[PDB]
């Protein structure tokens, strides 16, 4: 099955980090890397002028089953970033999102897939029409269709 996950990170060096997180998700059982977007800048969020974000999305294909690869991908966070002091509750200095699990739609405690909101985020959509340019989600929606009629502005490149 194809997994898309969604990586972000704008902490310390985000290349390193990043690049850490890929070797990570690259050695997950059962599984491997497809493909990588490139990467992409987003600005902060909060008029205070924080660090840029580092984005990508991952193509992985794997014969866990979904809950097994969400194990892994909250490992990696664990393992490979932190929660943020002040804002315990704010998004860590790592985040892996499963955006997509093949043609999957689930809805348990602990996973929501399709990503809840992705649609709603160019930040996710743009690096996923990279590598799946044709993608089509569950629902039967074109990725194609929600970049051009939602009309988001492209990512500037890392």
């Amino acid at each position: 099955t194809v997994a898309y996950i969604a990586i972000g990170s704008n902490l310390a060096s985000p290349l390193e980090q990043v690049n850490a997180a890929l070797k990570a998700l690259g050695d997950i059982p059962e599984s491997h890397i497809l493909t990588v977007s490139s990467f992409y800048r987003t600005p902060p969020l909060g008029p205070q002028d924080q660090p840029d974000y580092l984005n990508a999305a991952v193509a992985l294909e794997t014969s866990l089953a979904p809950e097994e690869l969400l194990n892994h991908t909250q490992r990696i966070e664990l393992q490979q970033g932190r929660v943020r002091k002040a804002e315990r509750w704010g998004p860590r200095t790592l985040d892996l999102d499963i955006m997509l699990f093949g043609n999957e739609v689930i809805n348990t405690e602990r996973l929501t897939v399709p990503h809840y909101d992705m649609k709603n985020r160019g930040f996710m959509l743009w690096p996923l029409f990279e590598i799946a340019p044709e993608l089509v989600f569950p629902d039967g929606e074109m990725l194609r269709q929600i970049l051009h009629t939602r009309a988001f502005d492209k990512l500037n490149k890392w």
